[PDB]
């Protein structure tokens, strides 16, 4: 299972504040999209289950897709918990799954086979694209962690966050929330996910 200490920071300000913060600890920025697919009766969702398809970038530097399939997901009190598998597939393939979600029946994935035999279809020809949203990442190598600062681009606004993949959540977020807390920067508890957020059409 996937287990992140999952922020929020409140205002673009207490974002801004923080990048500039962590400069000397900046290992690198990631260009992220992320689009989403599910029949029309949201059979994915309704099961809890997200399929994601993630174009990311940021010489050489050529960008990658890599599929997701995201399941029984629990986010509480700051730690989040997910069955999470991902498979790297051709970024030229990704993209015209986008455009034309049946063409995801065409991929020989690992991930799509799972999906078809977990959730019960033969085929991906009734799948849709619930479209997706920009997310910008730093990622920054500090007091032995990694975290993942976030601006994530809706058209209804953005919103940041900060994430920490760990296995001591619980001391990583400790260790987190006092450093934000002595330098005064606006945060709490992240309670959506990006997708539960964006699905949802407003800012939390």
């Amino acid at each position: 299972m996937e287990v992140e200490v999952k922020l929020r920071l409140l205002t673009a300000a207490a974002h801004l504040r923080l990048t500039t913060l962590l400069t000397p600890y900046h290992l690198k920025t990631l260009h992220q999209r992320n689009t989403f697919f599910d029949t029309p009766k949201n059979d994915l969702s309704l099961r809890r289950a997200v399929l994601r398809l993630r174009f990311l970038q940021n010489s050489p530097s050529p960008p990658r897709c890599i599929v997701s399939l995201k399941a029984k997901p629990t986010l509480a009190n700051g730690i989040s918990r997910v069955e999470e598998d991902e498979e790297e597939i051709e970024y030229w393939i990704g993209k015209e799954c986008v455009e034309s979600p049946a063409k995801l029946s065409d991929i020989g994935s690992r991930v799509l086979k799972r999906v078809k035999e977990e959730y019960g279809f033969n085929d991906f020809l009734g799948f849709v694209c619930l479209g997706g949203f920009e997310n910008v990442r730093n990622v920054y190598e500090w007091r032995g962690v990694k975290l993942e600062v976030d601006e994530t681009k809706y058209d209804f606004g953005n919103c940041y966050e900060i994430e920490c993949e760990t296995e001591e959540p619980e001391r990583v977020k400790t260790m987190i929330e006092e450093f934000l807390t002595e330098e005064k920067i606006e945060f709490s508890n992240s309670d959506m996910t990006k997708f539960a957020v964006f699905r949802s059409g407003k800012l939390p």
